[PDB]
């Protein structure tokens, strides 16, 4: 449809899917990475065995 006059459209297409990829990648690898990196250096059952 007149790709619709590029007035507003093309570009917020591009930030949606451009974003949308964007933060979903970014919301798994931060809070795998976070969670696991956390608890990792948190110690529950792996950094503080018996002792050391």
């Amino acid at each position: 449809m007149w790709r619709i006059w590029q007035l507003f459209d093309p570009r917020q297409a591009l930030v949606g899917l451009a974003t949308f990829l964007f933060v979903l990648a970014l919301l798994i690898h931060f809070i795998l990475l976070s969670t696991e990196r956390f608890n990792w250096l948190e110690g529950a059952s792996t950094k503080p065995v018996q002792t050391s």
